[PDB]
């Protein structure tokens, strides 16, 4: 069975808007989301439909861009680092579960290259 998805709303979690978080939505997420290779990462891994019964035995901190998108739209984060960590968790999970040269790894690598290029221009905090 699939686990519940990561939370995207929690009144107990401190949060704010920052210009860096705005950039993470308007530049970083938008750039990756529209990419031809985005689709496997646009929602949680459905280990039932994909017949990956071991997925959530290996991947204990799942993350995906659907979750990130909702978190950004909900202003769920306190700082840019929290959101950058979610992106890196997503990429790392893919590399942990899969193997070098797999199609899904090539897709993650293409998205990660753009992620790195955009994060390199993260604005200074206002
Ligand atoms: C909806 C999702 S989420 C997700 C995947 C898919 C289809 C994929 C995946 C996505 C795109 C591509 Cl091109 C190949 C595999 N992988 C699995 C992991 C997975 O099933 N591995 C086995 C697998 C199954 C089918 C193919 C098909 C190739 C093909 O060319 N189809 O004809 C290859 C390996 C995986 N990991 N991390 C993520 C994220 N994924």
């Amino acid at each position: 069975m699939n686990p519940p998805p990561p939370e995207t709303s929690n009144p107990n979690k401190p949060k704010r808007q920052t210009n860096q978080l705005q950039y993470l939505l308007r530049v970083v997420l938008k750039t990756l989301w529209k990419h031809q290779f985005a689709w496997p990462f646009q929602q949680p891994v459905d280990a039932v439909k994909l017949n990956l019964p071991d997925y959530y035995k290996i991947i204990k901190t799942p993350m995906d861009m659907g979750t990130i998108k909702k978190r950004l739209e909900n202003n769920y984060y306190w700082n840019a680092q929290e959101c950058i960590q979610d992106f890196n968790t997503m990429f790392t999970n893919c590399y942990i579960y899969n193997k070098p040269g797999d199609d899904i790894v090539l897709m993650a690598e293409a998205l990660e290259k753009l992620f790195l290029q955009k994060i390199n221009e993260l604005p200074t905090e206002e």
